[PDB]
């Protein structure tokens, strides 16, 4: 249920600026008929990355799951939503939302990669 010491990486396609629909035709992700529905203020607050990882099988019981996510390098934390899968190789859908808030420093995003830990969690929205 925890996982530690994995290599995380961000990638952009069609986020927000085409109110990052899961519906897009070519996105297509899991709860997308489930919370692409829900308004933009919930949806930009929650983040909403995938069921991924060396050890997170969490698929059909994760379409209304959250996901907890930590930052050794600073101590910075964040919380994002289960959605879709890891068509790159884990989280993607950040840019705004984990990454870029959890990198105080920018290391990260001048780089390309970070090493991140996470655990499951509830939402409590």
């Amino acid at each position: 249920e925890q996982a530690n010491d994995v290599r995380a990486t961000y990638h952009y396609y069609r986020p927000a600026q085409n109110n990052w629909d899961l519906g897009a035709p070519a996105v297509s992700a899991y709860c997308a008929t489930w919370d692409a529905s829900k308004p933009l203020s919930w949806r930009s607050k929650y983040g909403w990355t995938a069921f991924c990882g060396p050890a997170g099988p969490r698929g059909q019981a994760a379409c209304g799951k959250c996901l907890r996510v930590t930052n050794p390098a600073t101590g910075a934390q964040i919380t994002a939503r289960i959605v879709d899968q890891c068509a790159n190789g884990g989280l993607d859908l950040d840019w705004d939302t984990v990454f870029t808030k959890i990198d105080t420093n920018g290391i990260g995003y001048q780089q390309g990669h970070l090493n991140v830990n996470y655990q499951f969690v509830d939402c409590r929205d």
